[PDB]
């Protein structure tokens, strides 16, 4: 399949070249996967979501986005125009507020949620969980990110964006994890992306279109959205039976486009996302 006039993430990820603008894809386009966005919360009712997105946990008076961080990331998942993975079903889990904070405390319980609620869902390809948020180092939210992998879960967590290490961060430093950095439509590392050897995968993540609340739709940046495109490409390559939730992070480093992006230190992974799709 082919969309024209695609966001240029979209037709990065399935580019062995920058400056192309539609997206290819196989068309079975993550069907019988799910993806739970771990975030503000999404506005399932955004036209956009054809009915494939629904809230299932909060941990605030409401389930709704209000801030419209946690819409965009699952736009960017699987969303019609927007989406890497336009068939997946998605899943909201309210552990920020609308201001975009949130307790570690709150976090880790909704990690653990994750890792029991698939258990409630049906996604005979595959379960992948979309973290793009963080904070300072904590072995507890490490662990928990590790819990949500270990129980089948393909756990895509920004690298983060200060610019640093992501080392001092979590859940971007846990290891058994998949953290993604950030690019730009030049093939360039993205100014504030984090980096360091925790690293595996960079995604795009400056200016990136997507949804947003009230039926809405713009362009931010972040490796908050490149992380997404790292979830949702990993939903897409379960439902082709190419890999699974554990073997997925891997598989996309395996097959990526390697050595293509500008100003990544040394020591870091030069790797960006690929579907490898022949039309």
């Amino acid at each position: 399949a082919a969309q024209t006039n695609a966001p240029w993430g979209l037709a990065r990820i399935s580019s062995t070249s920058p400056g192309t603008s539609t997206y290819y894809y196989d068309e079975s386009a993550g069907q019988g996967s799910c993806v739970y966005v771990i975030d503000t919360g999404i506005e399932a009712s955004h036209p956009e979501f054809e009915g494939r997105a629904q809230m299932v946990k909060t941990y605030y008076y409401s389930s709704r986005d209000g801030n419209g961080h946690g819409t965009h990331c699952a736009g960017t998942v699987g969303s019609r125009t927007y989406g890497v993975a336009k068939k997946t079903q998605l899943f909201g889990v309210k552990v920020l507020d609308d201001n975009g904070s949130g307790q570690y405390s709150t976090i880790i319980a909704g990690m653990d949620f994750v890792a029991s609620d698939k258990n409630n869902r049906n996604c005979p390809k595959g379960v992948v969980a979309s973290l793009s948020l963080g904070g300072g180092y904590s072995s507890s939210v490490n662990s928990a990110a590790a819990r949500l992998q270990s129980s089948g879960v393909m756990v895509a967590v920004a690298a983060g964006n200060n610019n640093a290490d992501a080392r001092n961060y979590s859940p971007a430093s846990e290891p058994s994890v998949c953290t993604v950095g950030a690019s730009d439509r030049y093939d360039r590392r993205s100014s504030f992306s984090n980096y360091g050897s925790v690293l595996d995968i960079f995604g795009p993540g400056t200016d990136i279109l997507s949804t947003w609340i009230g039926g809405s739709t713009r362009s931010i940046s972040g490796t908050s959205m490149a992380t997404p495109h790292v979830a949702g490409l990993a939903a897409y390559l379960m439902t082709l039976g190419k890999t699974t939730a554990a073997s997925a992070c891997r598989y996309i480093a395996d097959t990526a486009n390697k050595g293509d992006l500008s100003n990544i230190p040394f020591g870091t992974v030069n790797l960006l996302a690929y579907n490898n799709y022949q039309a």
